[PDB]
């Protein structure tokens, strides 16, 4: 089963998989042959994920996972090990004024670290892995919205790069995807005058689709992206704010 | 489903190494591939490689430093095969003159192929950086490529043409295979993956960027360096 | 029992009447920064985590005719920060110039940024009241292990500095960082000649920086002339850039 | 410290940022040669320098021309001495602008390196374009940063530093006449909530020219009140 874009035989964990980008990522990795475990912080979210996966003929499961909790992480990983196997593809997607940036970024990076560490033992044993971190979508127009956005992206890029360096010798790659303005929950806070002003800052002149983030994640998870590590790939239709 | 069926790709510097690998990968994804070299023997060899791997296309002689060569070659392609909507600049070549010259070559060729991409309201331009194997030339060439790529992407985005770059680290190629062992070992010590990349691993990235799924990626430079950043 | 609080017109003196707080001021770069701000006319409070450090600071300041004090401060502690700042307010005034110079890859960076944030937030009330301030963050000096940690710490410092600058700018408080390369201290002088020469070959200037050369940059950033510089990280590395 | 005993060359010195840089280096004790592309500009520069008690001169220089550069440098060498502080502020779609400017920086920088090499000391400082669209601005900045960094690496062994200053929205002739809608929109994107003054660029240039900035090389210092594009 030696084929290039295919994830047949691999177990992927996708946190925050119940809507938007997380959902699109879960279906895309499913489409590529992975067994997909999607998580949410509630039972209704976990149920919704399972429904979505069956409806699209993807083998896997919805679980409840709280990335902020050492216990939740340990317990969830164990459950996955007993019933489905070791997740070797892990996609972290779980995660207004200009003074909110610090706690938000700080909290997220502690969660990335917590989860990443837990899954490394299995990736280390298999001498293979993919960790892919999804940045926050640009999430409020104006200046407070830019601050939080640039801050979260700076931290994600630096974190991703450092972790990639730590774990590379084990043939585990660690990358990030940095979305711009995507068509999702944030995008549907949307007066048309401010919308058009927004599309004028994006060279492609449109919002990205959640699928378009999911495609990038899918490539990074593949064997072909094995020499890509420590990278943050921007998926923002040419609109760069930092 | 990641497919380039019906598309004509132009890949400069396609007779060896990374250029070759890119030509085959785009061929593998269904594109009709036109690979170039600066000599006729190179152009012929490219044709032979494409057939040997069951890829439709052609080898042409192209000099990216020459306005005449560029114009003539593009016209040739338009008459016989169609408009190239995927273009991969891999041909390149004192730090100042090297970078300055390369970017003029990127600009020259990019400008020429934009008319056809503009007409089709679709395109992919992908610029391949120089491989590592001195540090000054490398960082300079990368800084220019990144900035160039980002600016061009902004200029042409309204037309649904994306422009991206791929920045290789230490890749296994004809130029690197016989570097002295001291320099090779020093470079492996700076690479977390602890190995050299293959030309195919660059080609896979280029292939994804040429696909429909990378339509919201533009102005990016994707480093492909096994975690070694310089 | 050890004590934790130890308290002709030069043309350089442009920070006249300003109180500067310099954490980690007992040796090296922190010391050099304390003297340089002293030389520019500021009243300087240098800190260390021990009483002997705090005493050494006071002795250095007096020996160079700089008014100020050595205090004991633990930037990791909310209590220490609150207490120290109160003490400074009662006895010397509001510090309007603040220079932060005080699995490992993650905890180091994470811890430091929480310390920066803790201290920065505490001093902002006084800067806000005065409608003027300078916060300057000193990165770690360079030193597989030592490049990863270095680039990580620098990426965090840059992003942190830039965000904080955006948050506080409306109040005419600037927030900048200085990112040292290979600086000449006790530890780099005592390297074997072969490794030292290999290091100097990676630095275009072909030498190690002096602590004073970091201090000069910090001094300019603290001045009125750097009032439109904010959110910047100034590299001071003799041309040697590690990403 | 000061620049007593040093000859500084400042291209584009007749108005705005270039003028402010000329006066600031003058104030710090340098002998200042300011250039412009016209004779009236050159005259104006001389008048400004005398009015502020700065020793020096106004010359006509075209940085795009090998002949103009060679001739001007020779003239400076005969009459005033070797310029060891050089500030490139003269500049000028996106591709040709940036390409042209960097060739100008390279042309001029190369010409002044012989004298800096002979003295074993030098300062080259490149001033970026003031914001005024975002594409041209980011492109020009990316090139300036990369150029500055490469040149710094080439010449560092000689104790010559090479740095750049990247202005954000500065108060100048070109920005005074901007409509008060675009103005207010720009102030809202600048944390300091104001435009920079030309003097504030000049102060940074002055520090970089000093002995205290001797370990700073290859840097681009942004002077944009916190507004980063
Ligand atoms: C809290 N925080 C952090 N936290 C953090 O742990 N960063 C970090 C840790 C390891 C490696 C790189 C980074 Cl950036 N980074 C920030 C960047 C910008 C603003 C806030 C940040
Ligand atoms: C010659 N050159 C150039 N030239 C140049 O035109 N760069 C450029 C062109 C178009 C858009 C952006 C850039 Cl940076 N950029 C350099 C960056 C580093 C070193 C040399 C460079």
């Amino acid at each position: 089963y030696f084929q290039s874009m295919s994830l047949q035989g691999k177990v992927a964990l996708v946190t925050g998989a119940s809507r938007g980008i997380g959902q699109a990522i879960a279906l895309e990795l499913g489409r590529l042959g992975a067994v997909v475990i999607g998580t949410a912080t509630s039972a209704s979210g976990a149920e919704k994920i399972a429904e979505t996966l069956k409806a699209n003929g993807v083998e896997g499961a919805g679980l409840v996972l709280d990335v902020s909790s050492d216990e939740s992480v340990a317990a969830t990983l164990e459950h996955i090990q007993q019933h489905l196997g070791q997740p070797l593809i892990v996609v972290n997607n779980a995660g207004m004024k200009d003074d909110e940036w610090f706690d938000v970024v700080n909290t997220n990076l502690n969660s990335l670290y917590r989860l990443s560490k837990a899954v490394l033992r299995g990736m280390t044993k298999a001498r293979w892995g993919r960790i892919i971190n999804i940045g926050s979508v640009v999430g409020a127009m104006g200046n407070a919205g830019q601050t939080n956005y640039a801050a979260a992206k700076a931290g994600l890029e630096g974190f991703t790069r450092a972790l990639a360096r730590e774990v590379g010798s084990r043939a585990i790659t660690v990358n990030a995807v940095a979305p711009g303005f995507i068509d999702t929950d944030m995008t549907r806070e949307l007066p048309e005058a401010q919308r058009e002003a927004l599309l004028g800052q994006i060279p492609l002149g449109r919002l990205g689709q959640a699928e378009e983030i999911a495609k990038v994640v899918g490539f990074l998870a593949s064997d072909g992206a094995a020499y890509v590590t420590g990278a943050t790939v921007p998926v923002n239709g040419g609109m760069y704010m930092s």
